[PDB]
């Protein structure tokens, strides 16, 4: 399957800051649009606690050393790695896996080179402090740009990228 | 006058890394035209170095804390705030202001809060390692997209943003 990240970032590439509702409404329905199609949504523990519930009409999987019981078929806790969550996932069938975040999370799939496309969307902000995308790691990814979209007014992007 | 960032930057917000060749001549050649329209050039002693000397056409403004005189008419060795580097160049008749970069200058002037345009080029690629924007600093800036541009084929984009 291939892997696509898909998080939303200001334009100094932090995916969270104390600024008070950044996030678009747009890049919100954006984000469902996308997630949904793709049908599946890969993320850490803290990123799944956020969103309080399992987003629906997707198999969320959460990332945690610390797997708990579930009664809902579409939330799995899983304990493995990057590549044991892309075999379990193409194991259900599913040729796409979204993987939407958690710096921690980005962080192990770009370090084991675990991405094929990129899903991002750049909020028109600059925030002085904040979470970046991810830690640093070795080595860095070419990219073709496959399309570009404006999703409002403000000027709200939503860019969409092949890793070579 | 109003105060421009022109700066390149991989899409996690880095503006230098250990890649080789990463600047697109497309983003070069803009790079060229924008800050010659402007006129000026104001830039941290050790970005100045690694150009390796006075861009033609263009008052070149070396902030530098060890001062050396200049024999050169558009080469300038400047102390002082960022405040005292605006007002300087206003007093030459400037409406604008081209703050090219280095870490620590984008900074200073983020810290004071004198910003008013980002001329921003996205180049397609994710760095693992780099020097970012720019380091912490209180607040954040709301912005407005006024144009996007694709560069070349590849995907470079041209994104100009207003601040607040
Ligand atoms: N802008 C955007 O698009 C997005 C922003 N975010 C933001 O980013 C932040 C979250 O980032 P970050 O805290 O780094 O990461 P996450 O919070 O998403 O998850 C961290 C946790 O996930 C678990 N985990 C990670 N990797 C593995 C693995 N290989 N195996 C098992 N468990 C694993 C661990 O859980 P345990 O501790 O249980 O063992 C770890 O504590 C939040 O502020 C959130 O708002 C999140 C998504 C998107
Ligand atoms: N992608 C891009 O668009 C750009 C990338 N870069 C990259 O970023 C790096 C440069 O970042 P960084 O080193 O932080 O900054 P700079 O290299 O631009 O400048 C550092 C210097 O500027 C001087 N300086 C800074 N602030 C002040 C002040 N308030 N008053 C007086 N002098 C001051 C100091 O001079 P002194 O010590 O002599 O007193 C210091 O040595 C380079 O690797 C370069 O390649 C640079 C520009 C653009
Ligand atoms: C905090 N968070 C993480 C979040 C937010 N925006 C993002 N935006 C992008 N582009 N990518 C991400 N990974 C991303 N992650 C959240 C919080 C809520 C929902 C959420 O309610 N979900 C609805 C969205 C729908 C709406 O507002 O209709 C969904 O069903 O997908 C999703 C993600
Ligand atoms: C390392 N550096 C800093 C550099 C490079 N690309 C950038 N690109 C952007 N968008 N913004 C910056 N601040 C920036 N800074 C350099 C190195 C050379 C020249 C340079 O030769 N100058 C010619 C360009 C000529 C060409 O290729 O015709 C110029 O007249 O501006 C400029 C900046």
């Amino acid at each position: 399957a291939k892997v696509i990240f898909v998080l939303a970032m200001d334009v100094s590439g932090k995916i969270a800051s104390s600024v008070e509702s950044w996030s678009s409404f747009e890049d919100r329905k954006n984000f469902r649009k996308i997630t949904t199609e793709i049908g599946n949504v890969v993320m850490g523990r803290i990123t799944f606690e956020e969103i309080g519930r399992p987003l629906p009409e997707r198999l969320n999987v959460v990332l945690t050393r610390r797997p708990k019981t579930s009664n809902n078929p579409s939330l799995v806790f899983f304990n493995g790695s990057p590549a044991d969550v892309v075999k379990f996932l193409e194991g259900k069938g599913y040729e796409r896996v979204a993987v939407i975040g958690g710096k921690t999370v980005f962080t192990e799939f770009l370090r084991e080179k675990l991405v094929d496309e990129l899903f991002v969307t750049v909020e028109p902000y600059v925030f002085g402090k904040g979470i970046p995308f991810f830690d640093e790691f070795e080595g860095y990814f070419p990219l073709k740009l496959l399309e570009m979209r404006r999703l409002n007014e403000r000027g709200t992007l939503f860019l969409k990228y092949s890793v070579e």
